[PDB]
């Protein structure tokens, strides 16, 4: 029993992190087979970020402008190319620690682990969710660009995120591993802001089920409700609307606890309209929305 | 910027986890050089736990009663011995992935990362604190015994915790790596309960500094207070008393923010006497006490 913000073990990813230096800019890269992936703004000077033309900046570089370091070993750059917002650096040595991997793009509301890195060196691991406004509420300092987010699926590392920048509000924006941004952001210094964030309703419900499984029951009630009456209240409190697919996804947790989804929705409706009244749920005084149904099952069953 | 519950990268520890089977009991072990460390209750049957005599149970075993598996490889047990509440299994092969390591015993209020494992296989990583009552609020299912807690100190893994059991209240108890329990617990099924937990005051203060660094300032005030007047209020709310050593430890955060410790204590005194009034601090509606001053510096400076 117990319930924690749990990340995937990072060992398989740690062996792929490298340092990439171009000019006076150094950040992190991901070394898989004989390719190093890193944010394309490594080729920018401190002044280039105001309004970069990456095609021009790249043609003015050659392979020897790129210093790639894997621990103490130097990797020789053999070729380079740009794919959307990522640089692909071909190197002379294939990473012998290359795990089985996939590149996947995730959806808002899904979670992943982040391996925060500096100078190519892993510093910490934490769990977060892709927000409905396509930002993540990460923890990143200057130099963390190129850090990656991932899930582990049996033996296979699914890479889903590469960090590029922090927005003025203190949240974080990045790309998938094909270089395509999450959300309407660009890798240049402007006045971009994130849109309105909402609460991930299916995740809040999954977490209430985790609470019941761990013996927190004070918020349950006898009432039930319909999908339509719930969503009407959810809209008023900035909660994502709830669909029949969400209900199906929560099935395993409903089965294990004997509490129907629409019954749990009635409890959620109550907590939104009355608050928590100084009670807590799994050690929190707010409703948590960064655990998926799958996260809960993994932690409360195996 | 941002602030997360951040664990250490687990790669160096993942390479040391093995599965240990004795009879029908299988749990996790830690394989360092040519020794596998695991909880001694692996030698107990489901009925032995009621009142075990470990000296008797161990003399009735031989090396071949112990099945040690490192992935697909079988490790041959060459000898065994008991050290306090841990078994030391001598094996024929030294772990080639043995990191530089130390065995250290930690103090209440200190934090560490936990690599939760099942059947010798790493499942997740999370951060927690040793509570003042010598329990940890972990997340563990049946079969997690032998999972370890650790800190990373530059290149060196400091092992500080091995998991043994869950108490009736849902919290967790274990030993250091020399087999000595944290707290007044024993590895046998009785009616042991944890004593009263208190809030780790120096950690709450460190976290308020992390909030200020990240732009949360609404709880600050002009007042100041003395060590003695604060501790009088702290006692009433079940907070650990605050000492001059704590003040010194918080120095770097006071320096970086320009807010003196005793000034921050005055803000804490206010939050205890009036509550948070529906405001949050770093995304929490409760005062968090599981980040040390060192955790904050690591995350908010580097």
């Amino acid at each position: 029993s117990g319930f924690r913000k749990m990340a995937f073990p990072s060992g398989k990813v740690e062996g792929c992190m490298v340092q990439v230096t171009c000019g006076t800019t150094t950040l992190n890269g991901l070394w898989l087979d004989d390719v190093v992936y890193c944010p394309r703004h490594v080729i920018c000077t401190s002044e280039d970020m105001l309004n970069p033309n990456y095609e021009d900046l790249l043609i003015r570089k050659s392979n020897h402008n790129f210093l790639v370091q894997a621990g103490n070993v130097q990797l020789r750059v053999i070729g380079h190319s740009m794919q959307n917002c990522v640089l692909k650096l071909k190197v002379d040595t294939a990473n012998p620690k290359t795990p089985k991997y996939k590149f996947v793009r995730i959806q808002p509301g899904q979670t992943f682990s982040v391996l925060a890195c500096y100078n190519g060196s892993p510093s910490g691991v934490y769990q977060c969710a892709m927000r409905p406004n396509f930002t993540i509420k990460g923890s990143f300092l200057n130099g963390s660009a190129g850090s990656v987010g991932f899930n582990i699926d049996y033996d296979c590392v699914s890479f889903c995120y590469m960090h590029h920048m922090e927005l003025p509000t203190g949240v974080h924006a990045g790309t998938d591993l094909e270089g395509n941004f999450y959300g309407p952001f660009v890798d240049r210094q402007t006045a971009q802001a994130a849109g309105t964030d909402t609460t991930i309703t299916v995740n809040v419900l999954a977490w209430l089920y985790a609470a019941v499984i761990n013996g927190d029951r004070w918020f349950l009630n006898r009432f039930t409700t319909t999908l339509n009456d719930f969503n009407l209240v959810a809209m008023k409190y900035n909660y994502e609307p709830l669909t029949q697919d969400h209900v199906d996804i929560l099935g395993p947790l409903s089965a294990q606890t004997g509490i129907a989804v629409l019954d749990m929705c009635a409890s959620l409706k109550e907590l939104l309209q009355n608050g928590m009244n100084g009670r807590t749920i799994l050690g929190s005084a707010l409703l948590e929305d960064e655990f998926t149904p799958f996260d809960v099952v993994r932690q409360c069953s195996g």
